[PDB]
């Protein structure tokens, strides 16, 4: 797995990407790793923000599937033409497999000026593939075509880099225990949140609320996104904990940055946030704790660089909870498809400071026998 270590790069909340090749002869593209969707898609026509794109006419292994496809995410949108071709991951397992590829020919607010990636690897299940669930996702083809075990793990670092280990778990990438929460249903990587605390204080809502109307693990979304009711309760609590300083409403909404004299950020006025995930046994849970160094994301800009400036990276959602890269960075996350479970452990690349450390820990029990799944 050592060959696979540090095979991810990124630009800081611009997304983590892995090098892949498509076509014969191999065309090199950087591909965003997305556990929040299930299409493999690449830029296939010129675009002002693409340094390079897939040229189907140059690949003798390309087969056209005579079917278009359109994919709108929460933000960003592309459309294109389906086909298959040979795909490999130079710093992944040593194999080449044939896979579906959407060749993107038009898009909106999807590619980013200077991002370095030219396509997207949807690693979730066929149930949410477009145009429908008969379009086998990349990781399904990989496992069917090779002897790779049905598991991958992500260590997203930033603050960027990281590792996606295909087929296994690399112990050098984490410390302490791995804790597992069940995948509720194979579509998104859907999980169940049973309790939320902000500086050790329970939000005290019915736990179904935390999962209204699903909770997902999504490396393709930057923020921790929360159902409105949870988001409003979370912000109330963070504000109360951090009340020695008062920030504008635009800060709370992600529309404005807050800035401090370089090196003087008052991390200790901001609370730790704990998400307790359903465990593998009845009414047991574990918690993952995040520090303000994860949920206050630095915005790099030479122009404001006398300061450190941050965006609040918790935001509201009308489509359920999204545990985005805010939650994943500094955890080693194991997508154990074979055992229908997702493991979390503290990563070798945790942020911590001299006072507080992100954690994955348990077990915790609750007598209340309510199931937290929203039907
Ligand atoms: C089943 C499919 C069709 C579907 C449909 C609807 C929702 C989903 C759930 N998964 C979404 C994921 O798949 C795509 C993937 O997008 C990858 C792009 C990353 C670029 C990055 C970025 C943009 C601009 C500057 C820096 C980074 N975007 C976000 O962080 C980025 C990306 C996305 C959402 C956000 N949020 C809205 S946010 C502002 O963090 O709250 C942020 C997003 O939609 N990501 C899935």
């Amino acid at each position: 797995f050592v060959e696979m270590v540090d095979n991810l790069r990124g630009k800081s909340g611009q997304g983590y990407y892995v090098e892949m090749t498509v076509g014969s002869p191999p065309q090199t593209l950087n591909i965003l790793v997305d556990t929040g969707s299930s299409n493999f898609a690449v830029g296939a026509a010129p675009h002002p923000f693409l340094h390079r794109y897939y040229q189907r006419q140059l690949s003798s292994t390309y087969r056209d599937l005579r079917k278009g496809v359109y994919v709108p995410y929460t933000q960003g949108k592309w459309e294109g033409e389906l086909g298959t071709d040979l795909v490999s991951i130079p710093h992944g397992p040593n194999v080449t497999v044939r896979a579906n590829i959407a060749a993107i020919t038009e898009s909106d607010k999807f590619f980013i000026n200077g991002s370095n990636w030219e396509g997207i690897l949807g690693l979730a299940y066929a149930e949410i593939a477009r145009p429908d669930d008969s379009l086998e996702p990349f990781f399904d083809s990989l496992v069917k075509q090779t002897h790779v075990p049905n598991l991958f793990s992500l260590q997203l670092c930033g603050a960027v880099g990281g590792s996606m280990i295909i087929g296994g778990i690399d112990h050098s990438l984490y410390t302490g225990s791995l804790w597992y929460t069940p995948i509720r249903r194979e579509w998104y990587y859907e999980v169940i949140i049973v309790r939320v605390e902000i500086n050790g204080q329970d939000l005290k809502m019915d736990c179904k609320e935390y999962n209204y109307d699903k909770s997902i693990v999504d490396s393709g979304t930057t923020n921790l996104r929360l159902p409105k009711k949870v988001f409003e309760a979370a912000v109330k609590s963070i504000k109360a904990a951090s009340s020695t300083e008062k920030f504008p409403d635009g800060f709370w909404l992600g529309e404005q940055l807050v800035c401090w004299q370089a090196g003087t950020t008052p991390w200790n006025i901001f609370p730790v946030i704990s998400l307790y995930l359903m465990g593998e046994v009845t009414n047991q849970s574990f918690r993952i704790t995040i520090l303000p160094q994860q949920y206050l994301r630095p915005v790099e800009d030479v122009a404001t660089s006398q300061d450190d400036c941050y965006k609040f990276a918790i935001s509201q959602s009308s489509t359920g909870t999204v545990m985005g890269a805010v939650i994943m960075e500094g955890f080693y996350v194991v997508f154990d498809r074979a055992r229908k479970r997702i493991g979390f452990a503290v990563s070798a690349c945790h942020v911590h400071d001299e006072f507080r450390t992100a954690a994955v820990e348990g077990p915790f029990v609750t007598l209340d026998m309510e199931d937290c799944g929203y039907n």
